């Protein structure tokens, strides 16, 4: 008998040109199949702003006839070598940022979703703890670095017969949001 039809096409982010006329001979017998488009920043599965849309046994395909179009946008605090590029809907892009420059927070790749971008593409600056700022008798700081990023380590070791409180000849202290995370002592 039927292997029967097919109901209007909910086209997200698109829609089926005709409209007026292709309404309703829904349902709409597997076999049918119908030009659609889709909305501005969308894209259909050939990389065209239109497109068919076909009836199947198991519903319409293609089954996300619109896929979003994601622009990479300009990255003032990054290095920049895709401003101006398209990307398809599921695509991953790296991202590099400038040294103290993180992504949110903090990814490396951005990803082009039906939404848009994911996250931003954005760098944000880094928050920090200072170097000059730790403070240690009989010990000093081993790394050694200025700038630490936030869950970065400041490693620190004990003089010559002296231990940390755990209690090891070295240890290392994290920064937080707060500051350090403790003074290094060793006694
Ligand atoms: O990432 S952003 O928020 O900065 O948006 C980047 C996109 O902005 C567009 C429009 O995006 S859309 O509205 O989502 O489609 O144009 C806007 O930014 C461009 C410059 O791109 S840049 O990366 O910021 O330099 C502006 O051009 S210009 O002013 O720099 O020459 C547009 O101004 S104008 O409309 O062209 O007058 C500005 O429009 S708006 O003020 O944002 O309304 C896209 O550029 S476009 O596609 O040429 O229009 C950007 O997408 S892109 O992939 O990063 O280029
Ligand atoms: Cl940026
Ligand atoms: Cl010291």
């Amino acid at each position: 008998m039927g292997l029967k039809p097919c109901d209007y096409p909910d086209i997200k982010h698109g829609g089926l040109y005709h409209e007026n006329m292709r309404r309703p001979y829904f349902p709409v017998a597997v076999g049918k199949y119908y030009s659609y488009y889709c909305d501005e920043h969308f894209e259909t599965p050939s990389g065209s702003y239109w497109d068919h849309i076909h009836c199947t046994q198991d519903g319409w395909s293609p089954a996300v006839p619109c896929l979003r179009k994601c622009y990479f946008p300009y990255l003032e605090n990054g290095y920049n070598q895709n401003h101006g590029r398209k990307f398809v809907q599921g695509k991953s892009i790296d991202v590099a940022c400038h040294p103290g420059y993180a992504l949110p927070k903090a990814q490396t790749t951005v990803t082009c979703m039906e939404n848009g971008w994911s996250p931003t593409p954005r760098c944000i600056r880094v928050k920090t703890c200072s170097k000059s700022s730790i403070d240690i008798e009989n010990g000093f700081i081993s790394e050694s670095q200025y700038t630490y990023a936030l869950k970065e380590k400041a490693k620190y070791q004990c003089k010559l017969g002296y231990v940390t409180a755990d209690g090891e000849t070295s240890g290392s202290i994290t920064c937080g949001k707060d500051g350090w995370s403790a003074q290094p002592t060793c006694i």
